[PDB]
Formats: structure tokens, C-alpha cells, sequence
């Protein structure tokens, strides 16, 4: 039950040293982590790393945590977002949506968010707008050149300019606002994917939202089986399971047993939170 020390990594690309009873539940840790960011809606974060079998996992905020560790010594945790809700004018905290714009921004820049070019255009230009201020056509050009928001940007680089001529004015309070408008109607949106096979041999791959499952091919959205829709989520070894209320029980095979697992605690999980 000694005390460890772990590094946290925050979205803001800065990290912080924290120590923990080993006996200690996640939820422990987790709390040093908001009461550091003063995070009031700490709800909607949670901490992931990679472990042994190099797969990204949550850190269980009910289980102890020398459970879940390894070597301290070694493991980065990051504080992420976990749950990504509909509505965004209600997260009360500023800070709360500022968080959620810098998740925003880095899922933009790692490929887990990909949408229209126009609309890559505009999230980028309020980035900018939030840390540049207002437009300057040296400033904005040679910005754009220094940092790169999005994969391909230079392509991109015409439609920035002009949507930043246009958010002229407005705080960086205000610009956190607007990605998260624009962002939440992306059909990527706070999309982690899980890779899958359907019965006819088919990649695609699942996914969770608050509505409910979603099955992607690519990154485009198929299929959505809302919470009222689903019956009771199964998994068997490596093959997933979805009721209906009923259809039928669509099989799905994944990667491997933990694949499954993961799939499984943050499909509960989501709907947990949701209802």
C-alpha cells in the first residue's frame, strides 16, 4: 500500500507528477488531477494509457491502482476526454469547454477527426483566432506555416485565411465556444474507432456515442442502434454481440478477448452516463 509516484500529461501538452497510494482506487489520482486543473466537470475526463500488450486502456477509477500499473517509473497517463456529450452551451465551466477545445485540437492533428475541407477550414481558423487573436495577413500566414492544425493543411491554407478574416473580435473564450458548435456536428466527433469485421468478411468498425452504437466503414457512419434500440450488449471471446428489440443479434468479429472488453466496459459505460 506504499505511495508511488505517477506523471500525468494534460492536454494543454505540459505534465505534472502526482503521487498515490498503490492500494489507492483511480478515482484517487483522478481527483488530484481535476483539483490541480481546478476541473469542476471533471466528469466528462478520464485518464488512459498504454499497457503491457501496447493497447490503450482507461485507468479503472474503481480498481486499485497497483492493480493497473506495471512500472510507474516508465508509464505516461494522459488526462483525455471520456465522454463526449451532445449539448455543448450548457458545460457550465469555461475552463470545462476549453479542455474539450484542446481535445478537439488534438484530434484534429493525430487523424482522429477528419471532415469536409471547409469545415476543417473554419475549426482551424477559430484555433488560430483563440491563439493569435485577430487576423493579420503576415501574422496568420507565417502562423500557419509554423504550426500545423491539420494533415495536408497547405492545401488547406486559402480557406483558413478566409474564415479568419471573419472571427475578428473574438476571445479565445469565444473561439473555444465556436469549435465545439462546429465540432459537434461532425460525424467523427468524439469518435474513438474499434476495428471489426461484420459475418460477410467486411472491415468496418464500431464505435460509442451517447445516442448509443455506431459502425463506421472508413470513417463514414453506417449504421446507429440507439440506446432504446438495444436490448443487451454481449461478447464472446473474440466475436461482439448486439440485441435488438428484435431483429436480430448481429455478430461482429474483433481483434483479440481484450479488444472485446474494451469495447464492452465503455459501451456500458456510456450508456451508464446517458441513463
Amino acid at each position: 500500500g506504499r505511495q508511488i509516484s505517477i506523471r500525468v500529461q494534460m492536454l494543454d501538452d505540459t505534465q505534472e507528477v502526482f503521487e498515490v497510494s498503490q492500494r489507492a482506487p483511480g478515482k484517487a489520482l483522478f481527483d488530484l488531477v481535476c483539483s490541480h486543473l481546478n476541473l469542476v466537470e471533471g466528469d466528462y475526463f478520464g485518464l488512459e494509457f498504454q499497457d503491457q500488450r501496447k493497447m490503450i486502456v482507461w485507468l479503472d477509477l474503481l480498481k486499485p491502482i497497483l492493480k493497473q500499473i506495471r512500472r510507474p517509473k516508465n508509464i505516461i497517463l494522459r488526462f483525455v476526454v471520456k465522454f463526449f456529450p451532445p449539448d455543448h452551451t450548457q458545460l457550465l465551466e469555461e475552463l470545462t469547454r476549453y479542455l474539450f477545445a484542446l481535445q478537439i485540437k488534438h484530434d484534429l492533428a493525430c487523424g482522429r477527426l477528419t471532415c469536409n475541407e471547409s469545415s476543417a477550414a473554419l475549426l482551424v481558423a477559430h484555433i488560430v483566432q483563440s491563439e493569435i487573436g485577430d487576423f493579420d495577413e503576415v501574422q496568420c500566414k507565417q502562423h500557419l506555416l509554423n504550426n500545423k492544425y491539420i494533415p495536408e493543411q497547405d492545401t488547406l491554407m486559402d480557406k483558413i485565411i478566409g474564415y479568419h478574416r471573419k472571427h475578428v473580435g473574438q476571445t479565445p473564450a469565444e473561439s473555444d465556444y465556436q469549435l465545439l458548435e462546429i465540432a459537434r456536428r461532425l460525424e467523427m466527433y468524439g469518435v474513438r474507432l474499434h476495428p471489426a469485421k461484420d459475418r460477410e468478411g467486411t472491415r468496418l468498425s464500431l464505435a460509442v456515442a451517447h445516442s448509443g452504437v455506431l459502425v463506421f466503414q472508413g470513417h463514414t457512419k453506417i449504421n446507429a442502434f440507439n440506446w432504446s434500440k438495444v436490448r443487451k450488449l454481449s461478447f464472446k471471446r473474440k466475436r461482439f454481440l448486439i440485441k435488438l428489440r428484435c431483429q436480430d443479434t448481429l455478430e461482429f468479429m474483433m481483434g483479440s478477448r481484450d479488444c472485446c472488453k474494451v469495447f464492452w466496459k465503455i459501451c456500458v459505460e456510456y450508456h451508464a452516463f446517458f441513463r
